[PDB]
């Protein structure tokens, strides 16, 4: 990773230690800090996130500019994503995009996830809140935090998580595909919360009994079919990210295919 001198960085506004929007000398950056008195585990986890991010070079994965590790407070410096987190963005822009735009967002996310999977990285916490959006509507996977625990067992939420990951702690790229299907539903609904007010136990019971999320309004049939396949109980029946990228690319290149809507 690039070691950046603190004099080349100015923090301007808190946007999330803390996360700041700032400038790198100028280019806008996001800046995550670690506070004094951090433990050995905290340090390994913090610098670990940067270490992971530094091993990746892909359009749909947040870019690391560098780290401040020689000086305190320590910092991770990334590209700045002008539209922020995808979940909040969708909810504040409800109805404002074309179906083609929404599908193109999903293709980007899927391409990033295919790259992570092929680089032997299991995300475990894929959700729209962990995707960032730039001023070209490019969606990039973020959140490579090392220390994550499943809710009731950062907390990884049950209702984005595959059955096998919940039931026996088996997290793989196939569990990330399940999560991706939930992200598909988040995007096509402009940030609706999956399963609404069902409790975690009600969601798990529903899933195990064969229920799945219903079609979004105005959702292309092909898109609903794809998210449904991501939620197969049997991992081997789920598409790989390779398959998802291939299918989304075909739909985008023949965009009339998206005019055929699933019954709402
Ligand atoms: C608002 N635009 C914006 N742009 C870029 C980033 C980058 C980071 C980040 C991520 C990992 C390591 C280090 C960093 Cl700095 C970050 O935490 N936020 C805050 C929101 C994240 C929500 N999920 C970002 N926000």
């Amino acid at each position: 990773t690039t070691e950046i001198h603190p004099s080349c960085v100015t923090r301007q506004k808190v946007i999330g230690g803390e996360v700041y929007k700032g400038m790198l000398k100028e280019v806008p950056v996001a800046i995550k800090t670690l506070k004094a008195g951090y433990t050995e585990k905290q340090r390994v986890d913090f610098l670990g996130e940067a270490g992971i991010m530094g091993q990746f070079s892909h359009h749909n994965i947040i870019r690391l500019e560098g780290v401040i590790s020689k000086y305190k407070p320590m910092m991770i410096i990334t590209e700045y994503m002008e539209n922020g987190a995808l979940d909040k963005f969708l909810r504040e822009k409800d109805g404002e995009f074309s179906v083609l735009q929404l599908v193109g967002m999903l293709r980007g996310i899927a391409a990033g996830m295919k790259y992570l999977a092929n680089m032997n990285y299991v995300h475990r916490d894929l959700a729209a809140r962990n995707i960032l959006v730039n001023s070209n509507l490019v969606c990039k996977v973020s959140d490579f935090g090392l220390s994550r625990v499943l809710e009731d067992d950062g907390k990884i939420p049950i209702r984005w998580t595959a059955p096998e990951a919940i039931s026996y702690r088996k997290f793989t790229s196939a569990s990330d595909v399940w999560s991706f299907g939930i992200v598909m539903w988040e995007v096509m609904t402009y940030g609706e919360r999956p399963y609404w007010e069902l409790s975690n136990h009600e969601v798990m019971k529903a899933i195990n009994d064969g229920f799945r999320l219903p079609t979004p309004m105005d959702c292309p049939s092909a898109i609903y079919q794809l998210m449904m396949q991501c939620w197969q109980q049997e991992r081997a029946r789920r598409p790989k990210f390779a398959d998802i990228v291939s299918i989304l690319d075909k739909l985008i290149r023949a965009p009339d295919s998206l005019k055929t809507l699933a019954d709402f």
